[PDB]
């Protein structure tokens, strides 16, 4: 069976590839702006939107791997070899779930076809500043 | 952050934890049963319940965990380490959105509370075949 | 003073020992059938239901029993066999009532205390061999 | 499951711990104070306030102890004066809070662990010598 | 910019100069006295009395001069026992007053204010022995 | 007991600790631009907004900690070094935030702390090189 995370809300896994492999922040990062504004929401007995969904079993299934890396550590190469390949798909899951909720799922997919072509053009020729979402 | 994945769908990790520990199938014939007759809805890119949602996400978490073990594996107590506690937390996370999606959310409900206190009384005073959910 | 426990959920002890010794659950399956069905109910800020008043006071009761016994087993045997098998079958059809009144409703549980003393009575030549199941409907 | 005795009943067992734990009247004069008063209405087959159901429970549960108590004397101390004394101090503050809450109604005695949390509070030379006394 | 902490909630500095300094319980029976009675309105995320807002700042005001007193203590007390003594009585004028105004109303510590003051000032020959408690 | 300082303000302390140290003004600053901006409603006898409710209380918190200072100094370096750079961020976002959500409004500010935030964890190779600036409209 081979299915994309992200097939049902309207991107790729070649999309999400389109942007640098260092653009995306790290997952203490990307945690901790989870638990910034969405706490009473992920949480929440009901489930609200189907980013919220998938997003209570990122942060669960990255735990999984946390602590699979802390006994692996006890029973250091392992627990940098999750980062690398292991680290990479789960900063995309986070970061395509947070900022759909947060601006909106359209604007997300218009700003990775923005940042895509904005990283793929000759200096001289591009905006100075690179495109940043953000509200208002 | 702590967030309970069945907590939306109207269970617990405790009401999950009523039934036995070996009473849910292998994730091989779990597997088997939802690319059995699940795999035109799981890989459609529109989203169908909060079940599949949550389905396309067990199934990929569970790749990751795989991928890690064959590569910890070349790199075999730990390939067994984790059928023991991350192998009992898939099951029964693939086994409640089969048949929720197959028989019904409710039906499973009380099929949880049913074989919970099932196997809880004493033999002489219970029902002698054990209850199993079914259709028809 | 003596009181019925439940004499105001429609039952007595003498109903309610017709039952035998083995028909109940042990106190640890018969906590886990509290805990994992409805905690929600009975860590509540009110009370639902006169069970769910009378579930509150039987569990912290037993906790305070099982309290004793590891004081009387780390500070200062026979005891701990007393609390746990004498005591306890008054805890295990205390909690055993008001979870299958709860479950099942009230009324059919009185019912089916009713229809396991016309079982339990009758000798065992002229009865059916397997006990009368307690279900809803 | 760590269930507060009172939590159903608006005060918390924390709020509780306002009076001092000598605070209290003996068990024997509890009970007494229970039989003089509430005997019809304790033993009644009729269904009544929820402070009825929690006093029929702690007299009986008081009971079966109190028969621990006969049992551990004959057959062998420091276990019959440790039984009423510390384990039957969590009766005598169930037993208090429910004669009182009966007579003097349920808002009065959660006015009144308030106005002797003020009373226990003050220092010696500004608290008045009347101890809060509950009457009607 | 000298700003009066009570001017907002109807009294001045100088009229809960009244009361002594000896007067006021000490600051872990006063948090205690929070802790038990108002826990789940003080760590709610919404808005409530202005006795609520200045009662979150109160408690964190003395919670971060809690650290300075860990602090000190070790890194080098004269200043660890001046700290919760001098600069502390500021912390016991400030929760008893937003407590006491919360549970017994706003109006009844302004009239409570004025009432020990003609308790206090009376000469030791013709005052009553009871110090006037406020009570519900 | 754990409180949230702004938790009742729509914020949290993770939701403003993605501002960097360097961000806030100093104490000096921040008091003044509360003592020149408004000091009429800081010492009014009524409490317009929650807001001002929160900013009498840390002006005051913050100066009965710039007497242990003076203190400390006269009576009795590194500890005059604590007060004012350690405990003191946690002022000064607390200044911050509060004088912020009267001049620009609150949702101004909660809508600037979000678009901060995706500013703030990109790498400086895909962020533009000038922070994001707060302004109603």
């Amino acid at each position: 069976m081979d299915i994309d995370p992200y097939k049902e809300f309207g991107a790729t896994v070649e999309l999400l590839s389109f942007l640098p492999s260092d653009f995306f922040p790290s997952v203490r990062d990307l945690l901790d702006t989870a638990s910034a504004l969405y706490r009473e929401a992920l949480e929440s007995p009901e489930h609200c939107s189907p980013h919220h969904t998938a997003l209570r079993q990122a942060i669960l299934a990255w735990g999984e791997l946390m602590t699979l890396a802390t006994w692996v550590g006890n029973n250091d190469l392992v627990v940098n070899y999750v980062n690398t390949n292991m680290g990479l798909k789960i900063r995309q899951l986070l970061w395509f779930h947070i900022s759909c909720l947060t601006f909106g799922r359209e604007t997300v997919l218009e700003y990775l076809v923005s940042f895509g072509v904005w990283i793929r053009t000759p200096p001289a020729y591009r905006p100075p500043n690179a495109p940043i979402l953000s509200t208002l």
